[PDB]
């Protein structure tokens, strides 16, 4: 599935992601859309063999089993696959995790380089919220 801009910005913020660690809902649609551009299926391989998946580019090194990352560690203890619905549940609670183990929005290198400090509230204009 491949979210609209306001269709998104209304699941992440009722699975509660507006300003979840402080992070408006425009940081989290920015993200997506530089991460995946709003596409639920969107799968990307890192170099050292991880994947990133889903429509928030979860990676597969930390953060979900793929069955062919080795070295890889499952703290949101999901299947990557499972990152891939068109339900974004499980990548949001993922997301939620993986912004609070420490180095918050800056787990996205999409979101570091093209989001931050930018004015994020323009992602969710027009958006019933
Ligand atoms: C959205 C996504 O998957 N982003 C990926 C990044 O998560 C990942 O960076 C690494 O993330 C882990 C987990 O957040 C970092 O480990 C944590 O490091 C902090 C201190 O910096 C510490 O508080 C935690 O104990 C520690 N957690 C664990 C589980 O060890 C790690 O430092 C990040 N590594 C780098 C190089 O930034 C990167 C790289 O795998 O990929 C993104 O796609
Ligand atoms: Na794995």
């Amino acid at each position: 599935k491949v979210f609209g801009r306001c269709e998104l910005a209304a699941a992440m913020k009722r699975h509660g992601l507006d300003n979840y660690r402080g992070y408006s809902l425009g940081n989290w649609v920015c993200a997506a859309k530089f991460e995946s551009n709003f596409n639920t299926q969107a799968t990307n391989r890192n170099t050292d063999g991880s994947t990133d998946y889903g429509i928030l580019q979860i990676n597969s090194r930390w953060w979900c089993n793929d069955g062919r990352t080795p070295g890889s560690r499952n703290l949101c203890n999901i299947p990557c696959s499972a990152l891939l619905s068109s339900d974004i549940t499980a990548s949001v609670n993922c997301a939620k995790k993986i912004v609070s183990d420490g180095n918050g929005m800056n787990a996205w290198v999409a979101w570091r380089n093209r989001c931050k400090g930018t004015d994020v509230q323009a992602w969710i204009r027009g958006c019933r919220l």
